[PDB]
């Protein structure tokens, strides 16, 4: 290995140099350089290839490094630190306190008070009573069917006892018997119970906080809490009074306690330290946790969780809790041993400990020995303990207790640890009541980081909107701080009165294991069996090779925990009702001014109601005006930027030009809920991934291993992996010119080619995989381009090439990380029945590699391999579907709530995305900087200039300025990003997105921007995370853990490979089944019936799951009805783009993918629920438990599925709506007729119950019905981000066009802008949306698709085919469009408009009827075996059966192969029909037109086929027109004539029928025999030699669209 290692060893001596360079090696770096060279000697023995003497060097090097390590050690300072609790009396305290000041003599006693927090237990009871009515409110009304008791008699109580104030101990033993009452409700009411609870709570504190910023207090004291309070509640001046007294008499309690131990110890020994003397307290990153915490804890006598990290961070030391006693000496632990004849079980029973304590506390401090609690102790050990005591008073106050050791290892902090004997053993764990550490430690850092993380997981229950509630999770002991069972708790407490921790002793150790992990080698001994060990605890008593543990010796000293006043002993006693008590009603709560739990309109007659009277005459009108934009914005489904920029703009304008308070805070009352609409609506993200690797690392396989994960994923994601060719070949021409400062080249593209090649062959068979070069879709005048051009080197290039590419219109998620899609919620819960929560994040990377690839390895069980091979890959993991981003349209990842630049989720294509504009302007102004400083021609004036008109001027500080000029003096070439950073002060652009929308939106851009500060996540994080790092296996997003909440997987549905329905036949489905729906419907007692087919989903993939959703999201009438036609225009539109090929406008086309994207995600997520059972009920099909279920149990929405189909039932009103997206709906009077209905629709007609699934299937069984248990189920779930399909009617171009009266001029004569547009009037490449002026008139064309199509749907009159004719004669044909002969353009007169229109539909049903029949033909033909060559040539065809359409058809394949057998009834029917109408003709006064119509179409269809005289799609054509041949044969020669031809017997025909009856029908059915009996017209026929020879060749389109032109041609 000395060859490869050769460089490495190297650099170990470098290291070593390090080591000796070092003018204090005790210090972090000399320990960092110290892991460094221990895992560089890792690697050099990882090598197989070593001898046993090289191992033994580098043991002993080992060795030597950890003794090395492990003799820098740091003394602590001398003080000790004990924060004393407000409500604490000072007897019980003092004692133990000059107890700790006589053995540490040389030790200060700092005793931390927050004078400012004196009063906070009122507050937070105040707010807590408040958040407590408003969930018991919310459950009463969201569950109406019944009456909650636990709520009745709360309610009473609370009312009863408003009477005597003065009774609170009546109060709280009356709440003690109603919380043993509430212990009997449902489990379900317990889980609401619980999250509504906490979530009001932190609502409360967010509004608190937003209180504070709209004051622009900097810190929170009694007063401003006051002042809240009497914003928020009304409160009387007894109330305040109570708080004034509670804040004095801590104030006095405080001085008192002080002032005496400094008379007996002195001042300068005991002294006070101000709580809010801290920088971490005000620090930003810390989110004022400890403001948080005051409200969110449980463990009221016990002391700040927080405080004790920041103090022991910024002073050092020793912190100790109050009832810590410190530890017993040798010489009276021994002595007590020898005197009670050696029974251990007083050294080790707490209840006797206890006795023993309380005993030498009184001895040390002078007090009578004889007045020690002595209750539950027998006789016998009362006197034992009693000599014990009189024995042990003799000793030397000063050899009675023991001291600690004080010098501890740098960067460690050891934590007490505690021994006790419960009835069932030996309970041993840490305590965070007792701690060593020094000033500036680091794993300080990491445990304050820890407690961070943790408060921002337990916020996640109302940061994340689509968050689901019903979890039923057993005890764990999770990491997660498991929100269910911490609002139990705060439930529980709240209640009676009197285990998990978020920032616990767990926590803590859990966080000092994994910081010891990361330090590396040199911390395994702190560390055994993958857990904290017994070095990095002080007091841990080695057992005597016995059961029991030798008490004299420890091998760390320890601290007394067990103690009389111990926070577990006397809290028997302390009733504590009076100290942490405020009793308000709550009934009088103040609505108006809390936009978190209220979501109110501008009403304009009480909304200036506390104004003054000059603020309201001056800003009133205006106010008034804001009205009606407001609400409308407030209550829009979706965000349009224009009316909020407006709107915010002017608010903001308005705000600064007063000066009152009340009105203030009502205009940033409605910023408030400004903001918080655009935190709610999420919009999706398109099913793309965008990998930008970098082609330098010498292995790929993170990379394959990643596209591999995305594409199991889910079967419909695009992955596009963007490699930039310039870039690298000019960072080659970079590292040359390098070299040269101070041959190659083929090998350097040889390896770039290889490594492009590797990876588009390992995926040459995947069409979702793409390899892309960036630079061949960016545009030469892009600022990539220049960059390029230059040669632009520097690392953050890449990141500049995802942000222009996310310009470009490439969606998606954007990443440079080999990501990995997150693991499903299945795969976590098979890991976890072998592995505990901390393993699973190490034996992920296995679980991956026996996923994607099919490895397998012996670290993991077989049976854990063989449960993973029994699932889809694609319900292990979870795809980028599903995923949801902020309106402004980017997310980004974090770390430590801090947002990156590893991941960038940039929205969905066709929705608004505010941010793209924004980057793109401040890219172009770093570049133009970037210029103008290369050649070192930047100054002040210059630089002014180039910002202005720009929102980057914002930017444009004194000190920034000055700043830049500095740096370009000093260093003219920098990087985009360096510019950045100099300009702005921000780590990353995505930082100053936010500064960037504030330009625009300020005033909300401020209070988002604020609100970071606060513990609100920003507006650009991504929240909840499906993607992982490769290496770590952690998640992106903001609040998440991937393993405790790792998302469902989602039920994928897959269908047949045939598809029985196109888009171009699917209409037939609809026809021939409307009308017995209807009957059904109407039969079975429905009022209203509405029929609104859908078209946007052909094929059941999904089952119709999005669509149906969509309609669930709907409670009222007349939003059903705006959805319906918004779904309509949809539709029409859908098939209008694909069906026949047409481009839309731009609108309409944003229009389509918006809805498409919605659909898609809804699909997924619907999908994801159902079969969940956690959050949906799923019953198997039953009427009269679905009746009791809408009767009874108040549900009022609910999804029917079949195996293959979705149906939605409603409540809406006083009626029931069924929705079928097929059919549209219907409405009934009582649950019990609409299931029915339903069941009689899904069983009786036999094509609908085959296509849905149910065909020879019992429906009681296949049917499932899926039901909330609460209504707010479906609003938590359903997003709120239709983009207006709910709410606001969106218009397509036509319908805007229509508006305009004013008429365009083209070629002479004047058209209506509606009818240009009908006629596919383009400018340069693109329908026209607005009226053209007069110089593009010239540059006017037509598109000859959309003119054909309108040729072959409009009826025009001579005048206006005329004036068309000429504008295509002077305007001419679009080039790649259908070339239109003019002769083709015709007018019809008034009487004969109704036949044309009837023709028209004709051609269009028998387009979608041929089209499935040719379908069926193509099946048919296609399961023959046939061998090399498309030469099947059928032979011979012959019509069998009359009744049901039988074609024996001989197949002359040449290995006679003959399948004499197919079924096709809709040829033959309707010469049937024809045939048997013309026959009782005479004696039948009924004519049929549309038939007479459609039968003639069909002829003339045929004859051109025949007449224009080889693989399976043409074939089959061709064997249509001849079944259609022989059929008219079959049914029209009635008579075997030799020379019958069916184009003269269909005319002759149509003649006599017309000759019967008179009039215009009679005159349009001879004109319609006289175009049959004629030879093609020579126009016909050369429109279809052109379509046959040029047309067909240039479409890409199935063969099925081009036979509906052609028959589309015969019928025109
Ligand atoms: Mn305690």
């Amino acid at each position: 290995l000395k060859t490869k290692y050769a460089n490495e060893i190297i650099e170990i001596k470098r290291i070593m140099g390090e080591y000796n360079l070092l003018p204090d090696k005790n210090s972090r770096n000399g320990l960092k350089l110290l892991q460094k060279q221990a895992d560089l000697l890792k690697i050099i023995m990882e090598d197989t290839s070593v001898t046993e003497n090289t191992f033994k060097n580098i043991e002993i090097a080992i060795t030597d490094i950890k003794r090395e390590y492990y003799s820098h050690t740091v003394d602590i300072e001398k003080n000790i630190h004990a924060i004393w609790v407000a409500g604490s009396p000072p007897e019980s305290i003092s004692d133990y306190i000059k107890t700790f000041l006589k053995t540490y003599k040389e030790f200060t006693y700092y005793l931390w008070v927050d004078e400012k927090a004196f009063g906070a237990a009122k507050f937070t009871s105040v707010l807590k009573q408040i958040a407590f009515d408003l969930a018991c409110r919310t459950i009463q009304q969201n569950t109406p069917q019944k009456n909650i008791d636990f709520i009745n008699l709360y309610n009473e109580i609370r009312k009863k006892y408003n009477n005597n104030p003065s009774g609170q101990q009546e109060y709280l033993n009356k709440l003690r018997e109603l919380y043993a009452t509430y212990q009997k409700i449902s489990t379900p009411l317990k889980h609401m119970f619980n999250s509504f609870f906490l979530e009001n709570m932190i609502k409360l504190q967010d509004n608190f906080f937003n209180y504070c910023i709209v004051k622009g207090v900097t810190e929170i004291n009694d007063e401003l809490r006051i002042n809240y309070l009497k914003n928020v509640i009304k409160l009387s001046d007894d109330d305040i009074g109570n708080y004034q007294k509670t804040i004095n008499d801590n104030k006095d309690r405080v001085k008192k306690l002080i002032l005496d131990l400094q008379k007996q110890f002195g001042e300068n020994r005991i002294s006070i330290k101000d709580v809010n003397s801290l920088t971490s307290l005000s620090k930003s990153e810390n989110n004022h946790n400890y403001q948080t915490e005051m409200l969110l804890r449980w463990n009221y006598p016990a002391a700040s969780d927080l405080l004790r990290m920041y103090i022991l961070k910024e002073h050092g030391g020793i912190y100790t809790d109050t009832d810590m006693m410190p530890a017993y000496s040798k010489q009276v632990i021994f002595k007590i041993m020898m005197q009670t004849n050696g029974d251990n079980r007083f050294l080790e029973d707490l209840k006797l400990r206890r006795a023993i304590s309380d005993g030498v506390l009184r001895y040390v401090n002078n007090q009578n020995i004889d007045e020690v609690n002595y209750n539950e102790i027998s006789d016998a050990d009362k006197n034992i303990i009693k000599k014990i005591l009189t024995e042990i008073s003799k000793m030397p106050e000063d050899s009675i207790f023991t001291k600690i050791n004080t010098r501890i290892p740098r960067d460690t902090m050891p934590i007490l640890r505690r021994y006790h004997l419960w009835p069932d053993g030996w309970n041993i764990r840490g305590l965070n009541g007792f701690m060593l550490s020094h000033k500036g430690s680091e794993v300080i850092d990491a445990v304050i980081a820890g407690q961070n993380q943790a408060y921002r997981e337990l916020r996640r229950i109302r940061d994340n909107i689509h968050s689901e509630i019903y979890f039923k999770q057993t005890d764990e002991l999770s990491s997660l701080p498991d929100t269910d069972k911490i609002g139990g708790i705060l439930v529980k407490k709240y209640l009676s009165g009197s285990t998990l921790q978020i920032s616990g002793p767990d926590l803590i150790q859990r966080k000092m294991l994994q910081f010891f992990r990361s330090r590396g080698v040199l911390g395994e001994e702190f560390i055994n069996e993958r857990k904290l060990s017994d070095k990095a605890y002080i007091g841990v008593y080695k057992t005597t090779g016995t059961g029991k543990y030798d008490w004299l010796t420890p091998e760390s000293i320890g601290v007394n925990d067990v103690t009389p006043a111990d926070e577990s002993t006397w809290c028997i006693g302390k009733g504590r009702c009076v100290d942490d008590f405020l009793f308000k009603d709550v009934s009088t709560l103040k609505t108006e001014n809390l936009p978190e739990l209220f979501l109110t309109k501008i009403d304009t007659d009480t909304f200036f109601s506390q104004w003054s009277t000059k603020t309201k005459k001056d800003l009133q009108k205006k106010i008034q005006d804001l009205t009606v934009r407001y609400n409308e914005l407030i209550d829009s489904s979706t965000i349009d930027f224009k009316n909020l920029y407006e709107i915010d703009q002017m608010l903001h304008m308005i705000m600064l030009e007063m000066n009152d308070d009340i009105a203030k805070r009502s205009l940033f009352s409605l910023q408030v809920q400004i903001s918080e609409k655009i935190r709610r609506m999420t919009i999706p993200v398109d099913n793309i991934i965008n990998i930008y690797p970098d082609l330098h690392k010498k292995n790929d396989n993170d990379l394959s291993m990643s596209i591999k994960g995305f594409l199991a994923s889910n079967p419909h994601t695009k992955i596009n992996i963007l490699y930039s060719n310039k870039t690298e070949h000019n960072i080659f021409i970079k590292d040359l010119f390098s070299f040269a400062v101070m041959a190659f080249f083929k090998k350097h593209n040889e390896n770039i080619h290889n490594k492009i090649q590797r990876i588009k062959d390992e995926f040459k068979e995947y069409s979702r995989v793409a390899i892309h070069n960036i630079d061949k879709v960016i545009f030469k005048g892009q600022t990539l381009d220049r960059l390029y051009h230059e040669g632009y080197v520097f690392s953050d290039i890449n990141t500049l090439s995802r942000y222009t590419l996310h310009g470009l219109g490439i969606t998606g998620v954007h990443t440079e990380e080999n990501l990995l899609p997150a693991p499903s919620s299945s795969l976590i819960n098979i890991l976890k029945e072998h592995y505990n929560e901390d393993e699973i994040s190490a034996k992920l990377p296995l679980a991956y590699d026996y996923i994607l690839n099919k490895k397998e390895s012996s670290s993991i069980p077989v049976e854990i391999l063989n449960k993973l091979s029994e699932l889809p890959p694609h319900e292990l993991l979870t795809p980028v579907l599903g995923q949801s981003v902020n309106p402004l349209g980017m997310g980004y990842s974090s770390d430590n709530g801090k947002i990156t630049e590893q991941v960038i989720v940039s929205g969905a294509d066709g929705f608004d995305n505010p941010i793209s504009g924004l980057i793109y302007t401040y890219l172009e102004d770093l570049y133009n900087i970037h210029v103008r400083m290369r050649e070192g021609t930047l100054n002040s004036q210059n630089l002014r200039q180039l910002l202005e008109n720009s929102v980057s001027s914002c930017f444009l500080t004194e000190q920034s300025i000055n700043k830049l000029l500095s740096e370009a003096e000093k260093r003219p070439y920098q990087s985009l990003t360096e510019i950045h950073q100099h300009l702005t002060g921000l780590p990353t652009i995505a930082d100053a997105t936010l500064s960037l929308l504030s330009v625009g939106l300020p005033g909300t851009g401020k209070l988002l921007r604020r609100e970071q500060d606060y513990g609100r996540p920003p507006v650009t994080a991504i929240q909840d995370s499906t993607f992982v790092l490769p290496y770590n296996f952690k998640g992106i997003g903001f609040n998440d853990n991937i393993i405790s909440s790792a998302p469902v997987a989602s039920s994928l549905h897959f269908i047949a490979e045939h598809a029985k329905y196109t888009l171009l036949s699917w209409p037939e489905f609809y026809r021939h089944h409307a009308q017995r729906w209807f009957e059904m419907a109407k039969g079975y007692g429905s009022q209203n019936i509405d029929f609104h087919p859908q078209s946007l989903l052909v094929t059941q993939e999904g089952r119709c799951m999005g669509l149906a959703l969509l309609y669930l999201q709907t409670e009222d009438t007349a939003h059903y009805s705006i959805l319906q036609e918004n779904l309509m225009t949809v539709s029409a539109l859908h098939q209008t783009s694909n069906r026949d090929k047409l481009p839309l406008s731009k609108d309409d086309n944003s229009l389509m993918t918006r809805t498409y994207s919605l659909i898609e995600m809804l699909q997924y997520q619907g999908n994801k629920y159902i079969t969940n059972e956690s959050l949906l009920h799923k019953t198997a099909w039953n009427q009269e438990r679905i009746t009791l279920l809408f009767n009874e149990k108040g549900v009022k929405r609910a999804l029917i599925s079949t195996p293959n189909h979705t149906l939605v039932l409603q409540q809406l009103e006083d009626i029931y709506r069924l929705t079928d997206p097929n059919f549209g709906h219907a409405d009934f009077l009582s649950p019990i007729d609409a299931l029915k209905f339903i069941e009689a629709m899904i069983q009786l007609t036999p094509t609908l119950q085959e296509y849905y699934g149910l065909l020879n299937k019992d429906i009681n069984k296949h049917i499932q019905v899926h039901y909330a248990e609460s209504d707010m189920v479906w609003n938590k779930l359903l997003p709120e981000n239709d983009a207006g399909l709910s709410t606001r009617i969106q218009h397509t171009t036509t319908d805007r066009l229509a508006n305009l009266a004013e008429p365009v001029a083209v070629a002479g004569i004047s058209l209506p802008v509606k009818t240009l547009y009908d006629i596919g009037a383009t400018l340069d490449g693109r329908r026209i949306t607005s009226p053209p002026t007069s110089e593009q008139i010239p540059s006017l064309r037509l598109n000859g698709d959309v003119l054909n199509d309108y040729l072959s749907r409009t009826v025009l009159t001579p005048e206006q085919a005329d004036n068309i004719r000429k504008i295509l004669h002077t305007q001419g044909i679009r080039s790649g469009t259908r070339p239109i002969d003019p002769e083709m353009i015709r007018g019809t007169q008034d009487d004969l408009v109704s036949s044309q229109t009837r023709l028209q539909r004709q051609a269009t049903r028998v387009k979608q009827q041929l089209a499935g029949v040719l379908d069926t033909l193509q099946q048919h033909f296609q399961n023959i075996p046939r061998s090399s060559g498309r030469h099947l040539s059928v032979e011979n065809i012959e019509l069998a059966d009359i009744g049901s359409g039988r074609f024996n058809l001989q197949i002359r394949d040449g290995e006679t192969l003959h399948t004499t057998s197919v079924e096709v009834p809709e040829v033959v029917s309707r010469f049937q029909k024809l045939s048997t109408m013309l026959s009782a003709l005479p004696a039948s006064g009924i004519m049929d037109f549309d038939l007479g119509m459609s039968v003639v179409g069909v002829v003339q269809y045929a004859r051109l086929l025949q007449q224009g005289h080889m693989d399976i799609k043409q074939l089959s054509e061709a064997t249509l027109g001849s079944m259609i041949q022989i059929a008219g044969n079959k049914f029209l020669n009635t008579e075997g004539i030799q020379g019958f031809r069916l184009e003269s017997a269909v005319a002759e025909g149509m003649r006599s029928v017309a000759t019967r009856t008179g009039g215009t029908m009679g005159k349009a059915l001879s004109a319609s025999a006289r175009v049959l009996e004629l030879p093609v017209l020579e126009t016909v026929l050369g429109t279809w030699n052109l379509y046959n020879s040029v047309i067909q060749l240039q479409q890409a389109t199935s063969y099925s669209e081009t036979m509906a032109a052609r028959v589309q041609i015969a019928f025109d």
